[PDB]
């Protein structure tokens, strides 16, 4: 999974299995739409792979969906918290 096998609506990227590029930028609860994407996450292992398609946001496990979806996916709390992006 995410070994060039991301959440289907993916894109090849020369930077990790995730890059947290379009990370769903809210901390745990949608209200805390504070943290910048990428910056808190910075996947050091940025080896070329697949990433969430340049179009939508990775909710969690690199499932590219709109932030609109992610705000509902909050049922399963997208919780960086410490550093669990």
């Amino acid at each position: 999974k995410a070994t060039m096998q991301c959440g289907e609506n993916e894109k090849y990227d020369s930077c990790g299995s995730k890059e947290c590029d379009k990370k769903c930028k809210y901390d745990g609860v949608e209200e805390e739409d504070d943290e910048e994407p990428n910056v808190p996450c910075l996947v050091r292992v940025c080896h070329q792979d697949c990433v969430c398609e340049e179009g939508f946001y990775r909710n969690k496990d690199d499932k590219c969906v709109s932030a609109e979806d992610c705000e509902l996916d909050n049922m399963d709390f997208i919780y960086p918290g410490t550093r669990n992006p």
